[PDB]
């Protein structure tokens, strides 16, 4: 099976996969059933910002999550993700709908990994940044419903022509290059992710959220992986 | 056939095909007999450093070449690259040996495009950095006789085991990812590269250079390309 | 006197003193009187976005002015900068207003200068990024109307308390550090710059405008100085 | 006072005051006795690198230090850098001889620092890269002996014109802008810090070391603070 770590923006709670009785930004380690959970005050029809740190040295994972006008919800995890992920990896951003629905707009995605070496200094690194989507997204691969190019955005899940979000859709977008996050001669290794995304729904009850993920290489959706799986796993287990 | 546009540090005067008669730097648009050429002292055995750089606002191609110790070679060709190449291209390092030899080494490479577009501000961005290279290095595509990962380094042409370099010999790098260097949104493109290289050759006639070079993304090597056509043209047309 | 070099974003037609019959892009080379102007479609009350970018290989000033929704507006002028700045200058944002006035609101302003030498790249760098401004800026010379915080803008002209903007009103904006724009083992400088602005009036005929300079690192707004002089020049000259 | 934090590369053990018995590696927070060390397996008369890490989420101040050809050293220390430091800082380099003594020279320095804030994304930040020191490097504030410009260099503490290092030394090197570490928006703040440096001494016991330090924005060097104390406290408390 694929091997994902992923950094959640779950809307739903799935009580019974451990999900906290409210929205919820979660660390998921080769599991939906996250290892660390914080409230998520997630604002319907609002664009947020998130972003996800992780260095080598101190081997935490954490993330920030935040609108304008309100205070930030964050989550910090100790894991070695040399030990949880190949060296060559591919990132993405992935989400999903079920019963329950909402759209999964992304409006911006950046990230940056550098890996420094014992060489005088040495630094290799990898930086994108998208601040829009177009029709033909080259250096995406977008996988199940991912769509670029509407009003400049990458829509994970599929909507109507007239904007509504549709259930049990599951979609998304892992940039085109392989990622490099462990080396044998690096002394730090060390990467950023943000994105900005707009979840709305026309319910009182969106579901089921975003996720920022990093996977091996050759990682494809897994079967029945909508809804509360959040297009990243193939079970709860 | 492919699109390419190159900068070429052409190590050995072919006359015939409107080389000057001395190793030279120049802007090859679409075809080996440069748009525009200067002279170049190449140093055989010393690690020099090339920078090329370019905007849609200027349209104007332009590099330089150094070795420490030692005053640079410039050259600049006006050209809307718009109007040569596709919107999506790779980048890529190339190199060839012939009857005559060289090493064609790559110690780093760096490259950065941008693309601003009338949203506020708002950028779009590719940048990765080499300064070594690995054995297996996933997010390069190479081609013919590359190879990395001996010293750490990228050999666009073949060495022998001794560190000698080969006869009639030709290789590429390009980085994995597509690169999007026209949209119709942008009001500013823009792209600089930088690489590092190490020519060296037990010859008082070392052949047959280095290039960075833009083109289509299914760009391969042409057959016959190796010594004057640096692996990047079929002809010298 | 201070040694100006500029690009206006110019509100108000002086005809007496070479500007166009419209709002325009300029370039300012130790006068107010523009080596060179374009058209541009100012809009009263929109966020619009300012881009400028130079390189010593190409002595190429250039411009580029855009709004959402709308084309944008460019301007060029061929100067060796290193033959009209000291080696080391500051850099900042200045704007005015006389009897004609407007807000000149900047909403975040970057800056990035490489200046790369012969040693093997080898770059040396200055990079700042504003996206808010607080009352108490440590980081930038605040000089004549100029303040910073609210609404965490920086307002370079003096604005009532009710948001109405003042007459005969003049400020800049300067990053506190000195930035080295030319040195001896520079085989290439450059610099870009960014800025997003809020242009608001009143009134059918705004003035005067805003403009990114670079300057003496000792430069002070010049008496009498404000309306159609910029904040930058004596006199018009 | 000054407020100092430090990360020390210190080359003689001075055990009563808390060094372990070995050149090492330590974290100081507003005391010359570290909170954790590490030990540092220092290369006379070779280059070496070190690296700082921090961000305000985790609240963890790392470091890592290494030559080529060689094992890196890494410590750690837990801090919530905003319940020390003011809002406002310097960045700095640090260096000190005494009765022994050794070559304090810096070949390069980059920071980076950025604050996001709720809004979207949206970031602030200052970078800085030195790979070449001139003369007259009027964005560092120099104190006590140090000076720019020898072989391009940064020399910390004073050498004689045969390249002998003295003892009795100290000297520092700060960033000539403030650096804002905090904001009451940001929703995560980092740094960076990198610098190469060559120690060399004629002697088996070279002193004092070389310090990477953040402190208040009007610091200076403390009255009798060469040796041991390293140019940043002006007692052993
Ligand atoms: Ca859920
Ligand atoms: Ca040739
Ligand atoms: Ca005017
Ligand atoms: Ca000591
Ligand atoms: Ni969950
Ligand atoms: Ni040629
Ligand atoms: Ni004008
Ligand atoms: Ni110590």
């Amino acid at each position: 099976a694929d091997t994902i770590v992923a950094v959640e923006l779950d809307t739903y709670p799935n009580t019974d996969i451990g999900d906290p009785s409210y929205p919820h930004i979660g660390i998921d380690i080769k599991s939906v059933r996250s290892k660390k959970t914080a409230k998520w005050n997630m604002q319907n029809g609002k664009v947020g910002t998130a972003h996800i740190i992780y260095n080598s040295v101190d081997k935490r994972l954490s993330a920030v999550v935040s609108y304008p006008n309100a205070d930030s919800a964050t989550v910090s995890y100790d894991v070695d993700l040399d030990n949880v992920l190949p060296e060559w990896v591919r990132v993405g951003l992935s989400a999903s709908t079920g019963l329950y629905k909402e759209t999964n707009t992304i409006l911006s995605w950046s990230f940056t990994s550098k890996l420094k070496s014992n060489s005088t200094h040495e630094t290799n690194a990898l930086h994108f940044m998208f601040n829009q989507f177009s029709k033909d997204q080259k250096d995406l691969i977008l996988q199940g419903d991912a769509t670029t190019g509407t009003d400049g955005n990458l829509e994970l899940t599929r909507v109507s022509s007239n904007g509504s979000p549709q259930g049990s859709s599951v979609g998304r977008a892992l940039f085109y290059a392989p990622v490099h996050i462990w080396e044998s001669s690096a002394v730090v290794a060390s990467f950023e992710a943000t994105f900005t995304f707009l979840i709305k729904s026309p319910d009182s009850h969106p579901a089921d959220g975003i996720a920022f993920f990093i996977s091996n290489i050759d990682s494809s959706i897994p079967s029945g992986s909508t809804g509360r799986l959040l297009g990243l796993f193939p079970d709860a287990n």
